[PDB]
This record gives C-alpha cells, sequence and structure tokens, in this order.
C-alpha cells in the first residue's frame, strides 16, 4: 500500500513531537508563539538537505555546457591528447546534461516525497486539532467551519506546493555566483558590472515579495468574508427567494468580489512586474557587460569566449526563470502558515449517575450563563428538563459534557463516561442510513429492527431509492427534517451506552411519531435496557411519565424532584403547568474572454519580443565574429526594445486572466442565484459551494501564472528550434524522428494522467468530506467519545489520497524524465548538425547554445501544459452552470393592471389546485378548494407528509402547478411577476434560517426600516428583553447559523423577520415548533392582537392553537377533510380534528 515512512502516522507523530518541542521552547518565554517553520525543518529537513545536494550538483554539472561550447567554437574557428576534437567535446556536453537531468530528477522526487508526507501530518495535526478545538470558537465568531474546511483544502496544499519548490530559493543564489565569478575569467571586470545588475534583483524581488504579501492578505481575508456570505446564501436559499432578498445578497457578496478583485489585481500587478524585472534584468546585464568590454579592453572577445559568456548569461537566466513562480508561491505559503499556526493555537476543551455542584458555567466569554446548578440524575430512571426559551438546558447538557468551561463547580460520573447524545440540531454523516443508526456498532438486526420500528423510520426509508442502504446527508439524498432527527435520535437509542442526552426530539415529529417515539421508544425499549435517560422538552403532558424533573429558569435551575415533591413545595410552578396544559473549447473560451484583442496583443507581442531577444545574441554572434559605434549602436537599440516587449508581454496575459476571473465568477454567482428551487433540492450544496470556492480559486490565482509560463516556455523552444534550424537547415529533417517521439509520450502520459487525475479527485472528496463531518458534529463525536475511530478513519483516508497523489506525481516524474534525456538527444543532433555542416564559426556557436536552451525549458512546456489541462478542467465545471434552467420572473400580467397596494384586502380563493414538485412525480396536493375571506384567521392542522407546507409554497409559486387558479385580491398570482407576489407576502417557515450580521441585518437588509418599528417587531416576537439586555443593542452579532442564540431565539428571530414586512397575508408554517408552550401562548395572543386586521393561515404545530380561529382546515394525504368552524368539527363525532385534540391535550 503506502510504505510506513509515508503512512501519516509516523509523520504525524514526528511532527507533532517536534512542534510539542516547539510549544516547550515557547513556554520557556512570553509572547513567543510556537512556529510550524521551525517544527517542520526540525521532523522533515534532511530529506530536504539531500535534494538540496542533488540540486547543487545538477547545477555544477550544468556549466559543462559553457567549457564544451567554448572548446567547439574555438576548434571549429581554427594519440589520447585529442580531447580538444569537436565530437568528443559534443558527446562530453550530453553525457554532462543527461547526468545534470538525471540528478535534477532526483532532487524533485526527494522533495516531492517530503511535501506529500508533510501534507499527511498536517492534516493529521490540524484534525486532531478539530478534535480538540472548543466550539465557543465557531459559536462566538472566533472562526467557522468554512475557514477550516479552507486550511484543509487551500492553505495546506499550498504549502506543499511551495516546499516542491523549495530547494530554489537557496540553490538558484549560488547558481547565479558561480555564473558571475565564471563571466568574470572569460570578460575580466567588464563581468563586474553585469554582476550589479543581476544583484539588484535581490532588492527589488525582496521589496515585490513583500508587496505581495500584504496583496495576498488581504485577498485572502476577502475570499473568506465572500465564501461566507455565498455559503450562507446556498444554505438559504428557499428563505431568500420567499422573501425576494435574493438580489440584495447577491449586490452583497458582488461588493465583497470587488474588494477581492482589488486585492487580486494588485498581485497581479506586482507578479507581472516581477516577471518583467527577472526578464529584463539579463538583457541589461548582457548590454552593460558587452559594451564595457568593447569599450575598455583593445582586445576583442574572440567568437570562443563571446559564446562560452553568452551560455553562461544563459545559465544565469535560466534561474529567474521560475523565481517570480518561487517568490509568488513562498508569499502564499507564508500567509497559508500564518493562518494555520493560528488555528493550532485556539482555544481548546479544558444512585446518582451525574452529580452537580455549585456549577458557574459560561460560554466561553467570561459571563456566566448558568449559576446555582445544584442537580442530580438519578441512574436508570427517566430525568426531564423543563424550561422557557433560552433557560440554560442545552446549556446544561452541553456543561455536564464538559463543551464549555466551568467557572466554579464540579460535575461528578459516578474522566467521563460515552453518553449518547443525540442534539437539538440533528446531525448526519455523508454514511448510509444503516451506518447513521449504527455508528460504529456490530449490525444486530434485531436491535436494529427494534430501533427502526420505534422510530417508525421504516415507512419512510422504503420510500427512499435504496431502502435502508441510501446515502444520507450532504452529498447524498436530503431527507426531510423529521427523517434527519428521527435517523438521529435511531442512532442514539441504537448505541449501547448508559446514558442518553435526547435534546428535545419531538421538534420536527407530528403528533403520531413523537407519541410513538415517547411510548415505544423512550418508555419501553430503554427502560428494558436500564438505561438513564435526560430529555430536554417543552411537551409538559409527558411529565407524568417522568421520574425525576429539573425545572430551569433565567439560567438557574428554579426547583428539581419528583412531580409530587414539585407541587408539594412549589405550589406555583404545578399550577402553572397545570394551567398550560389545560387540565478543448473550453480553453478558446478561456483566451476569447479578453474579447479578441487581449489574445492576439499578447500573442504578437510575445513573438516580437523573442524575435528580438534573439535577434540579441543573433547580433553579439556577428559582432564577436571580427576576431565601434555602428554594433554598440545597433546593439543598444535591441537591448532597449527588448526591454519593453518584455514589459507589455508581462502586463498582457495577466490582464486577460483578471478579466476571466471576474466574468467567470460574476456568470456562476448570477445564474446559480436565480435557479428554481428544485435545483437546490436536488443537487448536494457541496457541488455548488466547490464551484465556488476551489474551482474560483484556480480561476483566480492557479490559471494566469501558468498559462504565461507555459507560454514563455513554449516561445523559448520555438525560438531556440528556429535558431538552430537557421544555423544548420540539415536540423530539420534530424527534427522528423524526434519531434515524433514526443508526440507519442505525451499520448502514452495522458492515457494514464487523466485516470490518475480521476483518482487523485475521487479520494480527495472523501477526506474533506470528513473534516467536514467532523467539524459539524464535533459535540456528537465527542460525547459517544468515538474520537479514536474518527482519527483512525482519517488516517485510513488521508493514507489513500496520498497514494494516489504519489503515483500522480510518479507518471509526472516518468513524463518529465522521457522528456528530459529527449531533450539531451536534441542536444546532441543539434551539436553534431553545426559541427559537421554549419557555414559560419559564429552559427555552430548560436546553433549550440540554442540546443542548450532547447533542453533547458522543454521540461517546462510539458509540466505546464499538464497543470493548465487540469486547470482548464476546472473552468469546464464553472462553465458548466451557465445550462441552468431559470425560474421565470418575468410575468404576464400587465404591471398597469396590479394595484399600488396589490393584497389590500387579503381575500384568498383556491380553486381546484393540484401541486407536484417535479414532472412524472405524485401530486401531493389534490383538488383542493378553498375559500378565505379578507382579515380572517384560518388554521390548517394535519399528519406529516398530508400537504400543508406545499399549500402553503403554493402561493409562492416554489411548487409547480399543474391545474388550479389561486386569486389573492382578484388577481391569479401564475400571471404576476414572481417578485411582486414573493414580496408582497409574508411566510414564517419551520427551519430557522439566520444569516450572520447584526440583528438589524436579519430583520431588514434593505436597512428599509426605522428602529422603533424593529422594535415592535421584536416586542411581538417575546425577544425584546433579551435584545436590550445584549452587549449592542439592536446591532448585537449574530455568528454564522445564528450559533450563539438558542434554537427557539433563533425561531423568535425568524418570526420579528416576518413581522416587520407588514404584508397583509400571513402564512405561519409550523412557527412554534421550537417554542415552548408558555412563550407561545402568549406569542400568539399579541399576534392576533396585532394582526387582527390581516389574514393569517397558520398551519399548526399543536391543534390547541388554533381552537380560537375563524376557520379550520384538517388536510390528509393532499385532501381536505373537513372545512368549518373549530367548535363544528368538535362537536362532530369520531372526527378527525376532534381526535386530534385529544392527543395534544
Ligand atoms: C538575485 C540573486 C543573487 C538571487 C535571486 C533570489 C535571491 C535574491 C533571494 C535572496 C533574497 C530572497 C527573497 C528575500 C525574502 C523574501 C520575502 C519572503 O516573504 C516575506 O518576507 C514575508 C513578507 C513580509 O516580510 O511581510 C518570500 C521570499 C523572498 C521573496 C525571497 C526570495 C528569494 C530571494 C529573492
Ligand atoms: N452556542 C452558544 N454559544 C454561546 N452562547 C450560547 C450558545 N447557545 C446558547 N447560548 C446562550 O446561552 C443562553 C442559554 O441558551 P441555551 O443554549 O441553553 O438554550 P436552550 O434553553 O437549551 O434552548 P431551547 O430551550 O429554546 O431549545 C442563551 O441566552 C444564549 O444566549
Ligand atoms: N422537496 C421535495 N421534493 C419532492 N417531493 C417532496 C418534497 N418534500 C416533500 N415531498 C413530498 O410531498 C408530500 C407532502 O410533503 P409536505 O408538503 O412536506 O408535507 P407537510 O405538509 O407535512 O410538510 C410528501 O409525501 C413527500 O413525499
Ligand atoms: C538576450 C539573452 C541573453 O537574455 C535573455 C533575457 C530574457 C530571456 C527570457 N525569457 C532569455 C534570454 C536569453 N535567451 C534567449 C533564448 C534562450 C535564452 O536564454 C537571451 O539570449
Ligand atoms: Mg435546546
Ligand atoms: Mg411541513
Amino acid at each position: 500500500k503506502l510504505p510506513i515512512a509515508m503512512r501519516a502516522v509516523t509523520n504525524y507523530v514526528c511532527l507533532k513531537e517536534a512542534y510539542e518541542e516547539q510549544k516547550k521552547k515557547a513556554a520557556d518565554h512570553p509572547n513567543r508563539t510556537p512556529s510550524i517553520w521551525l517544527a517542520m525543518y526540525r521532523a522533515f529537513g534532511r530529506p530536504i538537505l539531500l535534494s538540496s545536494t542533488f540540486r547543487y550538483l545538477a547545477d555544477l554539472l550544468g556549466f559543462a555546457g559553457p567549457l564544451c561550447i567554448s572548446g567547439i567554437v574555438q576548434r571549429v574557428n581554427e594519440s589520447k591528447e585529442f580531447l580538444e576534437n569537436a565530437h568528443v567535446l559534443a558527446v562530453l556536453l550530453f553525457l554532462a546534461l543527461i547526468l545534470q537531468r538525471t540528478f535534477l530528477q532526483a532532487s524533485y522526487y526527494v522533495t516531492i516525497e517530503t511535501g506529500i508526507n508533510l501534507r499527511g501530518a498536517l492534516l493529521a495535526m490540524i484534525y486532531n486539532k478539530i478534535l480538540r478545538l472548543s466550539t465557543s470558537n465557531l459559536s462566538m465568531g472566533e472562526m467557522t467551519l468554512g475557514q477550516i474546511n479552507n486550511l484543509v483544502a487551500i492553505e495546506t496544499n499550498q504549502l506543499m506546493w511551495f516546499l516542491f519548490l523549495c530547494p530554489n530559493l537557496w540553490a538558484m543564489p549560488v547558481q547565479i555566483i558561480m555564473g558571475v565569478i565564471l563571466l568574470y575569467n572569460l570578460l575580466g571586470s567588464s563581468a563586474l558590472v553585469g554582476a550589479a545588475v543581476i544583484v539588484l534583483l535581490a532588492p527589488i524581488q525582496y521589496f515585490i515579495a513583500t508587496k505581495l504579501a500584504e496583496a495576498q492578505k488581504s485577498t485572502l481575508d476577502y475570499s473568506t468574508e465572500r465564501l461566507k456570505k455565498t455559503n450562507e446564501i446556498l444554505k438559504g436559499i428557499k428563505l431568500l427567494k420567499l422573501y425576494a432578498w435574493e438580489h440584495i445578497f447577491c449586490k452583497s457578496v458582488e461588493e465583497t468580489r470587488m474588494k477581492e478583485l482589488s486585492s487580486l489585481k494588485t498581485f497581479a500587478l506586482y507578479t507581472s512586474l516581477s516577471i518583467f524585472m527577472n526578464a529584463a534584468i539579463p538583457i541589461a546585464a548582457v548590454l552593460a557587460t558587452f559594451v564595457t568590454h568593447a569599450y575598455a579592453s583593445g582586445n576583442n572577445l574572440k567568437p570562443a569566449e563571446a559564446f562560452a559568456s553568452l551560455s553562461l548569461f544563459h545559465i544565469l537566466v535560466t534561474p529567474l526563470f521560475l523565481l517570480s513562480t518561487v517568490v509568488r508561491f513562498a508569499v502564499k505559503a507564508i500567509i497559508s502558515v500564518q493562518k494555520l499556526n493560528e488555528f493550532l493555537l485556539s482555544d481548546e476543551i479544558g444512585d446518582v449517575a451525574i452529580k452537580v455542584t455549585n456549577g458557574y458555567f459560561s460560554w466561553g466569554s467570561g459571563l456566566a450563563t448558568l449559576s446555582n446548578i445544584d442537580i442530580r440524575i438519578p441512574t436508570g430512571q427517566l430525568t426531564m428538563i423543563v424550561g422557557q426559551v433560552g433557560c440554560g438546558k442545552s446549556s446544561l447538557l452541553l456543561a455536564i459534557l464538559g463543551e464549555m468551561q466551568t467557572l466554579e463547580g464540579k460535575v461528578y460520573w459516578n474522566s467521563r463516561y460515552s453518553v449518547a447524545y443525540a442534539a437539538q440540531k440533528p446531525w448526519l454523516l455523508n454514511a448510509t442510513v444503516e451506518e447513521n443508526i449504527t455508528f460504529g456498532s456490530s449490525f444486530n438486526r434485531q436491535r436494529y429492527k427494534a430501533v427502526t420500528d420505534a422510530c417508525s423510520l421504516q415507512p419512510d426509508i422504503d420510500l427512499l431509492p435504496f431502502g435502508d442502504q441510501t446515502e444520507i446527508g450532504e452529498r447524498g439524498i436530503n431527507l426531510s427534517g423529521g427523517q434527519r432527527q428521527r435517523i438521529c435520535v435511531a442512532r442514539a437509542l441504537y448505541q449501547n451506552t448508559n446514558i442518553v442526552f435526547l435534546d428535545d426530539p419531538f421538534s420536527a415529529l407530528d403528533i403520531h411519531l413523537s407519541d410513538h417515539l415517547m411510548q415505544e421508544g423512550i418508555l419501553k425499549f430503554l427502560q428494558d435496557d436500564k438505561r438513564t435517560v435526560v430529555l430536554v422538552t417543552h411537551k409538559l403532558q409527558y411529565l407524568t411519565h417522568a421520574d425525576w424533573i429539573i425545572a430551569m429558569k433565567d439560567g438557574s435551575v428554579l426547583r428539581e424532584g419528583t412531580l409530587k415533591d414539585i407541587q408539594t413545595k412549589d405550589v406555583e410552578l404545578y399550577e402553572h403547568w397545570k394551567t398550560l396544559m389545560n387540565r478543448w473549447k473550453t480553453c478558446w473560451w478561456y483566451l476569447t474572454s479578453g474579447g479578441f484583442f487581449l489574445l492576439f496583443l499578447m500573442i504578437f507581442s510575445k513573438l516580437l519580443k523573442h524575435s528580438v531577444i534573439v535577434a540579441i545574441d543573433y547580433w553579439l554572434a556577428t559582432w564577436t565574429s571580427e576576431y565601434q559605434t555602428f554594433y554598440v549602436a545597433g546593439f543598444s537599440i535591441l537591448c532597449g526594445a527588448g526591454i519593453f516587449l518584455c514589459l507589455v508581454t508581462s502586463l498582457t496575459v495577466e490582464w486577460m486572466g483578471l478579466t476571466a476571473a471576474k466574468n467567470l465568477h460574476h456568470n456562476l454567482l448570477n445564474k446559480i442565484i436565480l435557479g428554481p428551487i428544485r435545483f437546490f433540492d436536488t443537487t448536494p450544496l457541496g457541488l455548488i459551494l466547490n464551484r465556488f470556492s476551489a474551482d474560483t480559486n484556480i480561476i483566480d490565482q492557479h490559471i494566469p501564472p501558468t498559462l504565461e509560463s507555459l507560454t514563455r516556455s513554449t516561445l523559448l523552444c520555438l525560438s531556440a528550434i528556429g535558431m538552430i534550424s537557421y544555423a544548420t537547415p540539415v536540423f530539420l529533417i534530424a527534427l522528423a524522428p524526434l519531434g515524433v517521439a514526443f508526440y507519442f509520450i505525451q499520448k502514452y502520459f495522458r492515457v494514464a494522467s487523466k485516470d490518475l487525475q480521476e483518482l487523485d479527485d475521487s479520494t480527495q472528496l472523501p477526506l474533506l468530506c470528513h473534516f467536514s463531518e467532523t467539524a459539524e458534529g464535533l459535540t456528537t463525536i465527542r460525547a459517544f467519545r468515538h474520537e479514536t475511530r474518527f482519527k483512525q478513519r482519517m488516517l485510513e483516508l488521508t493514507d489513500t489520497n496520498n497514494i494516489a497523489y504519489l503515483f500522480l506525481s510518479a507518471a509526472n516524474r516518468w513524463l518529465e524524465v522521457r522528456t528530459d534525456y529527449l531533450g539531451a538527444c536534441i542536444v546532441l543532433t543539434a551539436s553534431i548538425a553545426s559541427i559537421s555542416g554549419s557555414s559560419n564559426s559564429g552559427l555552430v556557436g548560436l546553433g549550440l547554445l540554442y540546443a542548450l536552451t532547447i533542453t533547458n525549458y522543454l521540461n517546462w512546456v510539458v509540466r505546464n501544459l499538464a497543470d493548465l489541462e487540469v486547470q482548464m478542467g476546472a473552468v469546464k465545471k464553472v462553465n458548466s452552470f451557465l445550462t441552468m434552467e431559470s425560474e421565470n420572473y418575468e410575468g404576464t400580467m400587465d404591471p398597469s393592471q396590479v394595484p399600488e397596494h396589490w393584497p389590500q384586502e387579503g381575500e384568498i380563493k383556491i380553486h381546484d389546485l393540484c401541486v407536484r414538485y417535479e414532472n412524472n412525480l405524485k401530486p401531493v396536493l389534490k383538488h383542493v378548494k378553498a375559500y378565505i375571506k379578507p382579515g380572517q384567521k384560518v388554521g390548517i392542522c394535519g399528519r406529516t407528509g398530508s400537504g400543508k407546507s406545499s399549500l402553503s409554497l403554493a402561493f409562492f409559486r416554489m411548487v409547480d402547478i399543474f391545474d388550479g387558479k389561486i386569486v389573492i385580491d382578484g388577481i391569479d398570482i401564475s400571471k404576476l411577476p414572481l417578485h411582486t407576489l414573493r414580496s408582497r407576502l409574508s411566510i414564517i417557515l419551520q427551519d430557522p434560517i439566520l444569516f450572520s450580521g447584526s440583528i438589524r441585518f436579519n430583520l431588514d437588509p434593505e436597512c428599509k426600516c426605522t428602529d422603533d418599528r424593529l422594535w415592535e417587531a421584536l416586542e411581538i416576537a417575546q425577544l425584546k428583553n433579551m435584545v436590550k439586555s445584549l452587549p449592542g443593542g439592536l446591532d448585537a452579532t449574530v455568528t454564522e447559523g445564528g450559533e450563539n442564540f438558542s434554537v427557539g431565539q433563533r425561531q423568535l428571530f425568524c418570526l420579528a423577520r416576518a413581522f416587520v414586512r407588514k404584508s397583509s397575508i400571513l402564512i405561519m408554517d409550523e412557527a412554534t415548533a421550537s417554542i415552548d408552550m408558555a412563550t407561545e401562548n402568549i406569542l400568539q395572543k399579541v399576534v392576533m392582537t396585532a394582526f387582527a386586521d390581516r389574514t393569517v393561515v397558520t398551519i399548526a404545530h399543536r391543534v390547541h392553537t388554533i381552537l380560537t380561529a375563524d376557520l379550520v382546515i384538517v388536510m390528509k394525504r393532499g385532501n381536505i377533510l373537513e372545512y368549518d368552524t373549530p367548535e363544528s368539527l368538535l362537536a362532530q363525532e369520531d372526527g378527525v380534528f376532534a381526535s386530534f385534540v385529544r392527543a395534544d391535550m
């Protein structure tokens, strides 16, 4: 499989020991952080020393070119002592070249091996950190799941790619210095003038690296923010599309994209300037050197010395080809490792089954949310926790589990035992249903059947494509909320632990499913195993079954004991409870996106640049062919034109890249956000967010540099071929076999590369997904204490990905070795042809040194072409989304007919409405006919899967209608533009989607509302006091996903978000699912007293709420059964509504 040295386990252990030694060294000092760079050096240095040794030997052998060219030229110009023989020197040059290529490839192999080992070790380190970091980092905005995913995907790979190129940073300097030292021998003091111009690259490149570092840090910041906004959009597309807020968030994302593109333009300008200097300081150095020699040494250059010096200049230029690449990658890797080091230095976690005494706990801030927690959980009994929204129940659970730092008090666990946690926000991995329910336990069909029948999952799973073996979660078929929650509770029940913490498992479930889970699942199945159970529920009707009762108010336990104990001590609380219960082509498109003028300007400028650059060498050959003002003047004008064209060609390609990136991302976003909701339901969010993050990163930052390096290399190779063939017209014949050979090796490479490439992208996706599903749901993994198994799985997956990437790199090295030997053969053939069949004593030299150039740059041509193919793949992925269906916003009703206040009355008539989600699917709604008067209170009830939500989303045309007319105030909604319909009606969904920013930003993203109405709304939604007490008032922050607030408070914010709009029709779809009964009653009273004029349709979670409603509808499999007042339906014998009321009460 993977050799032991290359396993992620050993590399991780080595890097971890190095980093722990660094942490010791840091503990030695105050304000001296541990450094990843020294840890990595100490751990993985010896391989890098080996590769550096190979590189130095390669450079020393590369200096054989100058000597051999000098000898060959001198001999063409004019035993065993025949080593001067031209052919002998040519053969020695060929052998030196093959040996240099062997050493270079050995160095590359060692470096890539080390880079892959280090990538594995770093991913292991940050994965263990994920398993260690406290959730208060994500809850308070310290960081986000997206940032951690960015670490795993972009930043670690950026460090790895830099480490591939690392030996250059110290090898390129040396190779340059040696060159100067040799030039000085041939040319005397004149060569010191060129040495100064070359030395100036060090200050210049350091300055440019400073500027690039600043620009890259800014780009990374704005990329983080833009991806945050994009992810929040994609996750909440339903709410945005329902509120007509799509374009507002699109505009904000575009603003952040503009800032990111300004930072990218600074980075491109300074990258384009570094390329200009690396190219034009050699032109200037050649000028200075040879002009000075012309006017200092009276003796002219003999051809041998001239060509030796020119070859030394070529050997200097080769280092500077890759200097821009290495400075770019080093500047990116420095930022990357700053981010990694910030991540790895963060906050980390610190009878009677559980006994908490005098416990003050806080959510990683400094102010206590729980105080005076004196509780005990009796062993093997049912403990129920009851409290209004935001009273510390989930806080209490995650405190016992130790997930929030303790300020005072103790918890005793008569080290922690494995506790089965069913979190309030259910978490599902990307495995099958069976894997999520078993969750790392031996399959037992008897227990599995018992659990599945206690959670009523059987009818729901047999409706799935592959019953019980269908992939679930992100990247798989998306289950409804109730299905996901019941799968999570099934997971909790199936495990063989003794303590089961269930945090409100009945939020999404209806009355029948909830009662079934309570009777068969908790009271019967768990009490048979005699397992401790802690329930956090608002279902007060279940308090009769409770064995122990904890009551929580305002963060502190108000009273604790059996029901009778509470009745005897706190008569008030018991009476309150009783009252409440009432008892390719893509490449051409990328090039053309410039506009047919940037492309042709680029290509013509590059060709002219190389024409002049090669004319410089031809001119030097002709000039030194003597053994003057005219030659100096011609040389100067050629060099100046070369510098100018270098500047132009540098700018053009980067500008092309900028424009292409901007247009690609803009089209992608403005087409994704206009798609139908069916597209987002069907397509996994991963397949879209990856386009937005990884493919966008490639398009922005990876394609322009690869393309420019490819063009430079290919034109250097073509220039060398042209010069050689001109010097020796016979070489063209020799170009027939070799060229053909090229075409073959590449061919073979492809049929493997492609294959391996697919593998390397199919084995990386699991790994990344793991880092996701552990970053999310971390508290669950640490509640079951399955951290060891997840570490093992991460090591396995990273080993697999490393095997795949190692084979990919091995194929690349195969092709590179083959092309290097082909280039050595090209050099040999050109050398022989020039020695034997060239006219002048100067053309032999040009042919030889340009053959050397061919060998030097053909390798880069091949490598960069392969990389550019793999990246045009990503451009193809991004372009694929411009063929989406676009929701029809146009509308047909003339805007003149639509009044200025269209829902002015709020009377809805639904005539023969039949709704389906996709064509050739079951009609969820069947010939429903409804008539709600203006200013009428309508309550719709039914069992899960009865089309309540379909009937709700019908008004906003998020479900495709087969037949039926929905007339709101005399207008068929089918004619209106989508926005005038979706903006003038307000709907409160069941899932509390919440965006990052202030409270204001979540209540009115347009900022078109005064603070007074925001306070009115937050008063109706019962959140006025909590916001008044919050640090920043209405400007208080809301971290991504609303994690810093309770679930109930998230829902109440979602209710205020609807109350602000103040439209005439309010569709409340199970809005009080997570709200407790105490808050829910007062909230309903206030909403009825405030919206008494408007028309509200309430799809109710409990029938008690819709008892005081003007009209009641009961749905059953898409059919309205009873249509009358609640009194009539109650008085009907054996009626459905009457049965609902008994169960709910
Ligand atoms: C000119 C000849 C003799 C050698 C060609 C390369 C070298 C000049 C070396 C010596 C100094 C090196 C540069 C000096 C330091 C930096 C900055 C470094 O990034 C940072 O320093 C962080 C940014 C910051 O300081 O805020 C990235 C590598 C780089 C460009 C180095 C790249 C390789 C350089 C140019
Ligand atoms: N992840 C979190 N990070 C920081 N503060 C939090 C977090 N969750 C809740 N809080 C704060 O803790 C207080 C208690 O909320 P908690 O999380 O215990 O809700 P809960 O009572 O379990 O929820 P509900 O009963 O509505 O389902 C709230 O004021 C909230 O501000
Ligand atoms: N996103 C969806 N795409 C296709 N069909 C769905 C989707 N959601 C629900 N359904 C189907 O429509 C029917 C009614 O679902 P729904 O309207 O969600 O019921 P409820 O009113 O209880 O929410 C169900 O039988 C279900 O199979
Ligand atoms: C004028 C010369 C000495 O200086 C430069 C400057 C920039 C670049 C580039 N890229 C290349 C070169 C030399 N060439 C031209 C073809 C191969 C090579 O090394 C030039 O012969
Ligand atoms: Mg809760
Ligand atoms: Mg529903």
